[PDB]
């Protein structure tokens, strides 16, 4: 268990996403830092191709659970850090109710001293004037619990959870997430007992930034395992 030692201080983060949704090709670069000691993540994302063709909130879950704060009595259950520095693959299907689906594949690993989250995203079957491609979602975000379970068959973890995006007409757009994580390397990893991550995410804008962008502040704490 060397991996958790990489997270005792503040760690620079790079996020790179290549996306294609209904044939809209777009790219996003994010940078910031993670402080797992305090469960705190700060990142700013720029759409480097121009205007983002989906709403920023729909990409928040895709854009590093290794920065969760695992309490002392839960350190044997932190899969994410145990997979470092070689890292893990994070794969999701995100099914937007009555609309299209994202499939994402990401590699989360150290490159030098930077924690990198490199993502490929493919979105299909979206309604061209639905809530996603029609940009009908509010610019905000909730707190959520994400339940984590071991997937012993695959030496990894799984999770499934629902994100609720508020729509400009008062309704809610559901985004059902199914997630699998598997280590990149061969060394031992920790496979956890059932628990959850308590996640809170705040979105904002940089008043001096002219490009299409998102600022993300996120706090994550693991919970739910008893002494």
């Amino acid at each position: 268990s060397k991996g958790e030692e990489l997270f005792t201080g503040v760690v620079p983060i790079l996020v790179e996403l290549d996306g294609d949704v209904n044939g809209h090709k777009f790219s996003v670069r994010g940078e910031g830092e993670g402080d797992a000691t305090n469960g705190k993540l700060t990142l700013k994302f720029i759409c480097t191709t121009g205007k983002l063709p989906v709403p920023w909130p729909t990409l928040v879950t895709t854009f590093v659970a290794c920065f969760s704060r695992y309490p002392d009595h839960m350190k044997q259950h932190d899969f994410f850090k145990s997979a470092m520095p070689e890292g893990y693959v994070q794969e999701r299907t995100i099914s937007f109710k009555d609309d299209g689906t994202y499939k994402t594949r990401a590699e989360v690993k150290f490159e030098g001293d930077t924690l990198v989250n490199r993502i490929e995203l493919k979105g299909i079957d979206f309604k061209e004037d639905g809530n996603i491609l029609g940009h009908k979602l509010e610019y905000n975000f909730n707190c959520d619990n994400v339940y984590i379970t071991a997937d012993k068959q695959k030496n990894g973890i799984k999770a499934n959870f629902k994100i609720r995006h508020n729509v400009e007409d008062g309704s809610v757009q559901l985004a059902d997430h199914y997630q699998q994580n598997t280590p990149i390397g061969d060394g031992p990893v920790l496979l956890p007992d059932n628990h959850y991550l308590s996640v809170c995410s705040a979105l904002s804008k940089d008043p001096n930034e002219k490009r299409d962008h998102m600022v993300l502040l996120q706090f994550v704490t693991a919970a739910g395992i008893t002494h």
